[PDB]
């Protein structure tokens, strides 16, 4: 495990567009998501996490503990409901998100104070990292 904590800037993003087709959102939705750089608040105590990703069109957040299976609706990206878990992989924060979608998933770490992100689907990472600010 790591202290994940903190609010978080987008700094680098790589293949959101790939993500996004694998997921199937529209040609004008991924315009916008794109032009976006939401923030990333992560609130941490213990094994219990609530991770927010905020922008000025839509504040949204996952809370879970690790180990604990929990259904998303996804009704803020594809609508497709997956029923997910979160462990981690030494100090790599994983999701395996399971439903219709090949590996489908996320993964979280930090390197010194960078905090970086994979969002995965298909075959089609997107990798993003984040300054504390």
């Amino acid at each position: 495990p790591a202290d994940l904590s903190g609010t978080w800037t987008l700094l680098s993003s790589d293949n959101f567009e790939g993500y996004m087709l694998a997921l199937g959102i529209d040609f004008a939705t991924r315009k916008i998501a794109k032009l976006l750089k939401p923030q990333k608040v992560i609130e941490q105590n213990g094994d219990s996490f609530t991770i927010h990703t905020n922008s000025s069109l839509r504040n949204y957040f996952v809370k879970f503990k690790v180990g604990e299976e929990f259904d998303e609706d996804n009704r803020g990206l594809d609508n497709r409901k997956c029923k997910s878990l979160v462990i981690w992989d030494n100090d790599r924060l994983t999701c395996i998100q399971k439903g219709e979608k090949k590996n489908r998933g996320w993964t979280h770490w930090i390197e010194g104070d960078k905090l970086h992100l994979e969002m995965f689907c298909e075959g089609q990472v997107c990798k993003q990292t984040f300054q504390r600010a």
